[PDB]
Parts: structure tokens; sequence; C-alpha cells
């Protein structure tokens, strides 16, 4: 088997020319030469079943990844495993390899307006898809983004995604949450289990934000000071966006703060086009009732020059895993990755 920094890579001879990419969230990452498409390749590894919760994100990703297939989503190519559950310890998952994402392009690269437009294009194009399968991402962030080198987006990591849950939606408050912190929506902190389309959209204003200025724009140092980036620019809810929020400990947390003003937007961002702006302030709305939809979003005029919903596929197959054991599950990744076997 191949080995790669003194751990086993076995990508087979399929997989040949390796080279370390990094360790990604759940295990080592390498590029490779696909022997039979002729093209470098991104394949991680996974060792998950030890493990119900990894069990659990592992399959999620796999199943959701193979039913979906869109321009705007990274799909998987191939995966590779023993050819028995006895044996079968890692999960190798190949997928297209893409020279760069949004969070290092951000690190070294002004954005032009016309690439922050196309970028938000695309990724809204691939939420349209998502979001018509009933799905929540509830991971978007910039390096969940990849681009190659003509700039065609991709979005990736679908192992915090959820089915969409609305009437199950609400909780309590300072509810802990699993999503990156600074693309978390405010309801979150206050009474909501993210489980509806929203707080994608939420995720989608702050990516843009951080498209216009090279800098996150909510950059929380922990849980809730979140919410104090959040308020420090929308400003105090008004007394409607108040009423919305029936949970006492959350309204009162709220109705506690000293008065914040908005800061408006073209003073944060002296430099960006103005409709960007406007489609900026609908994404960061604060009350999720209000905050506008992904096929709104598409058809805001920031957007007019790729709009074309005819060319903005959805779903033909929208979607308990929860209290599976293991074992189960490691049945259940097994049978998911069987059409790859010979
Ligand atoms: C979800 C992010 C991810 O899997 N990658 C981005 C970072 C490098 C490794 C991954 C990659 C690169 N090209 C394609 N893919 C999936």
């Amino acid at each position: 088997p191949e080995m790669v920094r003194g751990q086993v890579f076995d990508v087979g001879p399929r997989y040949t020319n390796l080279s370390y990419i990094g360790e990604g969230a759940y295990g080592m990452v390498c590029s490779a030469y696909d022997n039979v498409n002729k093209v470098r390749v991104a394949i991680k590894k996974i060792s998950p079943f030890e493990h119900q919760t990894y069990c659990q994100r592992t399959l999620r990703e796999i199943k959701i990844l193979l039913r979906f297939r869109h321009e705007n989503i990274i799909g998987i190519n191939d995966i590779i495993r023993a050819p028995t559950i006895e044996q079968m310890k890692d999960v190798y998952i190949v997928q297209d390899l893409m020279e760069t994402d949004l969070y290092k392009l951000l690190k070294t690269q002004h954005l032009s307006n016309d690439h922050i437009c196309y970028f938000l294009y695309q990724i809204l194009r691939g939420l349209k898809y998502i979001h018509s399968a009933n799905v929540l991402h509830r991971d978007l962030k910039p390096s969940n983004l990849l681009l190659n080198t003509t700039c065609d987006l991709k979005i990736c990591d679908f192992g915090l995604a959820r089915v969409a849950d609305p009437d199950h939606d609400h909780t309590g408050f300072l509810t802990e949450y699993v999503a990156t912190r600074w693309y978390r929506a405010p309801e979150i902190m206050l009474n909501s289990k993210g489980y509806t389309k929203s707080i994608d959209i939420w995720s989608v204003g702050c990516i843009l934000a951080e498209m216009l200025s090279n800098r996150p724009i909510f950059p929380g140092k922990h849980y809730l000071d979140q919410l104090n980036h959040i308020l420090g620019i929308l400003g105090s809810p008004s007394q409607e966006d108040l009423n919305c929020i029936i949970n006492l400990k959350a309204r009162n947390y709220l109705l506690s703060l000293p008065h914040k003003n908005k800061v408006p937007w073209n003073r944060l961002f002296p430099n960006a086009d103005s409709k960007a702006l406007d489609l900026l302030d609908k994404m960061l709305t604060f009350n999720p009732h209000k905050r506008i939809e992904v096929e709104q979003a598409l058809a805001h005029p920031y957007l007019e020059q790729y709009y074309d919903p005819s060319d903005e596929p959805i779903a033909e197959a929208p979607f308990e895993l929860d209290d599976l054991p293991k074992e189960k599950l490691k049945e259940l990744i097994f049978e998911e990755t069987a059409r790859f076997q010979p």
C-alpha cells in the first residue's frame, strides 16, 4: 500500500503519484493521478468506524453527494474500500481536484466586482439545488467553496447537512451548536436548531461581505461574542423582530442590551457595488422569516447578468440515523459504497 507521511493511504493502482495536501476535517487528504480518466483528483481518507457520530457524518455526506448531480456541487467520482465489512477500516472518497478555495483565495487576492458577482451567482445556483432537495448544508464558509483555474465554483462538505425541518426548529437560549462560528445566524444563539433554509442564506450573506473586504464580517472570538459582533453592525432588533422571539431568556437578553445603531453597509464597504449591498442587506436580515430566500436572491438585480431560472436546476428527488448504532452504520456505509466495487 502507498504510504504518505508514514501512514497508509491505500488508493490502489488506479491512483498513483500521490502528493500531501493536508489533514482535512476528518483525516488525511492527497491529490493523485487517476490512471483511467487521465487527470489528477482529490482523495480524502476517512476512518469513522469506532464512533457513531463520525459514521453518521460520513454516511450523510456519501448519501447526499451520490444523489446530487449539479455543476456547482462537488461530486463523488469513486469510493475505495476493502471488499468485505470485516476488512473495511478506511474509506477513500475520490473527487474532482480543484486548485483552490475561497478561504485561500481571500487570504491573498482582491476580488473584482465581476468575480464577486460570478462567485455569488454560483454559490446561490448550487444552493438553489440543495434547498430544492429539502437539504440544508449548515456549514457554508469560504473553505467549503472550491474553485478551479477558470473560477468554476463547487460547494464541498456535506457532513453537517440535514433534511430541513422548520416545524421542529425552536429551542432555548444559548443551545450549543456544531457549525462554524463566524458564519452562524443570530437565531442559532437565541432560539433556533438550524433546521430551516434561512440558516444557509445567513452564511452566504457573511461570505458575500467577506468577498467585499477580504475580512470576516462577524469574527466572534467565542459562542456569545458572535452575537455581539452581529448586533454591532445590524444594530438593536426592532420591536416587531423581538416579538417574533417568544422564548423569554432570549427575548430578555436582547432587551437587556444598550441600544446599538445600524452601521450603514456603504460605510463598511465604501468600494462595493450598491446592488451588491442591497442584496447583502437582504441576506443579513436579523429576522429569519424576513430573510431573502435562495430563489429571490438569484432574481436580485445584482445578479441580472447571470439569472436564468431555466438554467438553475432543481433536484428530481428531494430527501432515522440519529440513534442507529455504529455497527449498523458501517453496514450502511458498506452498502452505500458498493456500486464502486468491480
Ligand atoms: C470540502 C473541502 C475539500 O474537501 N477540499 C478542499 C481543500 C483541499 C482538499 C479538498 C479538495 C480539493 N479539490 C477537491 N477537493 C474535494
